[PDB]
């Protein structure tokens, strides 16, 4: 069950990746 | 072990989609 | 392989806090 883990945690952190992009692009619109 | 670990990523899951919709309501603003 | 989930699972959930700050604060600026 730990390839189950492995990728959810590998579509989470492109999550997060991409939420930290968008957090940096709206504070230069702000 | 696996049954902590597994409550803490559906944990995560909930919350990234959280932030998510969060960060979707910004841009919408912004 | 076991301990290096566990280990970015602890990384993760500590990243969304400073996410959920970070989203609260722009969430003010507009
Ligand atoms: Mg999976
Ligand atoms: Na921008
Ligand atoms: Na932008
Ligand atoms: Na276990
Ligand atoms: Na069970
Ligand atoms: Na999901
Ligand atoms: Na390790």
């Amino acid at each position: 069950r730990m390839k189950q883990l492995e990728d959810k945690v590998e579509e989470l952190l492109s999550k997060a990746y991409h939420l930290e992009n968008e957090v940096a692009r709206l504070k230069k619109l702000v």
